[PDB]
């Protein structure tokens, strides 16, 4: 498969535009907004993109939530991240995180408990979990009654998870294992298995046929946008992107490339690099 997939919200760049602004370009299909950055209590951060709240501090986004919605009449899918740096969150059990489904699915979903609603009458199109603290408890149980509940809905959902190459992922490796997920953004940088590195793909192939419980699971690509986007393995070879992209793309386990972010992927110049990814993507194909 051919599609892109960015993280918005968190300002990697520094001139990140509106989401609504991403969506209209050609160039990605699939959008993270990073980040509910505390949970089970709520708590969302995106960057400069959301500033006002309701009186109790959740912040509450009406710019987003139009744009979410004019995202999806182009035909673009918007996940909810979960997670991220700040390490705010944790779960202490399976029914702790069974409960915060239900809060999920009534905040950001079509449940309709009548909870204060961040995006307003925006509906995501599922959650992303890009999980950091290497604390596992809860995700799978999580994903799983969101499975249950996806049901009450009008629109397909979709699960995905972030961990990074190092298998297995010490912070979603059992969400991996034991949940039916859509989609794996695997980011191959920060980490001795980057593209460069010990390019461990393979076992996420093994991954993906052999230990994932969604069979048809698919696995993507991750990589820095620019610089700047990480500490390690920004790529500019078009070079083994071409390779690599060819390596991958004979699998039906092959989903695309995620991008962190689109603030860098889209800036940074080489033709905007999400725009020579799209068309490796598409001319490999
Ligand atoms: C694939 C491409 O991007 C990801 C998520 N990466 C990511 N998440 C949260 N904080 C980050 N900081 C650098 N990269 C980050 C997976």
């Amino acid at each position: 498969n051919t599609n892109i997939a960015v993280y918005w919200g968190q300002n990697s760049a520094g001139t990140q535009e509106s989401l609504a602004t991403y969506c209209e370009s050609s160039d990605a299909d699939i959008f993270l907004l990073s980040f509910l950055n505390q949970f089970p209590t709520l708590g969302l951060n995106f960057a400069n993109a959301c500033s006002d709240t309701f009186s109790d501090g959740l912040l509450h986004c009406t710019q987003i939530a139009e744009d979410i919605e004019t995202c999806q009449s182009l035909g673009k899918k918007v996940l909810l991240s979960l997670g991220g740096a700040s390490g705010s969150y944790l779960f202490s059990d399976d029914s702790q995180a069974e409960t915060f489904a239900q809060t999920l699915w009534d905040t950001f979903g079509e449940g309709t408990g009548a909870s204060e609603r961040p995006f307003d009458s925006a509906v995501v199109d599922g959650f992303d979990f890009d999980i950091e603290n290497n604390n596992e408890v809860g995700y799978s149980a999580l994903a799983t009654k969101l499975r249950t509940l996806f049901a009450e809905g009008t629109k397909q959902y979709y699960l995905s998870a972030a961990p990074q190459c190092p298998y297995p992922d010490a912070s979603v490796g059992d969400l991996l294992e034991n949940a039916d997920i859509d989609f794996a953004f695997i980011q191959f940088y920060n980490n001795y298995c980057s593209v460069s590195g010990q390019f461990n793909w393979d076992t996420w192939l093994t991954y993906a046929q052999t230990v994932s419980p969604n069979k048809n699971i698919k696995l993507f690509l991750g990589l820095p946008g620019s610089a700047s986007a990480a500490g390690s393995g920004y790529i500019s070879d078009t070079s083994l992107l071409e390779s690599t992209i060819a390596d991958i793309a004979s699998s039906s386990s092959f989903g695309g490339i995620a991008l962190w972010d689109a603030s860098q992927a889209f800036s940074n110049e080489l033709e905007p690099y999400v725009e020579i990814l799209k068309n490796l993507l598409t001319s490999a194909s």
